[PDB]
């Protein structure tokens, strides 16, 4: 059960593309914060954000107050298992790619997804 995660920041500063240029694989070839882009690796079952938790990986926590069901984080391929769902809409999942990732354990084995989506600027004016 691994999953590559990569600096939604790195996207935007690298000027690269999410799927165009593989920026999973291009990240490879330059060699970019360690805390930004890298292949994860969790045992199955395991909140990834704890998991990469503990190596360093840092999250927004996107936690509001009363309950919660929208992190920050873009999946660039593969599916994330978590608890009851509903508020979620699937065209999240796929026109964003967000999930959750707090709580949320990997469902397939390679899953890749983008961490601190909280750059996105649909939520940068919303900061303070
Ligand atoms: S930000 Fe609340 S469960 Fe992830």
């Amino acid at each position: 059960p691994t999953v590559e995660y990569l600096n939604y920041e790195t996207l935007d500063d690298q000027g690269w593309d999410m799927d165009d240029d593989d920026l999973f694989e291009k990240a490879a070839d330059a060699g970019l914060d360690g805390e930004d882009y890298g292949t994860m690796e969790v045992a199955e079952g395991e909140y990834i954000l704890e998991a990469a938790e503990a190596q360093g990986y840092d999250w927004p926590f996107s936690c509001r107050a009363g309950a919660c069901a929208n992190c920050a984080s873009i999946v660039k391929e593969g599916e994330i298992d978590m608890d009851m769902q509903q508020i979620l809409s699937d065209e999240e999942v796929e026109e964003k790619d967000v999930r959750l990732t707090c709580i949320g354990s990997p469902a397939a084995d390679e899953v890749k997804i983008v961490y601190n989506a909280k750059h996105l600027d649909y939520l940068q004016n919303r900061v303070i």
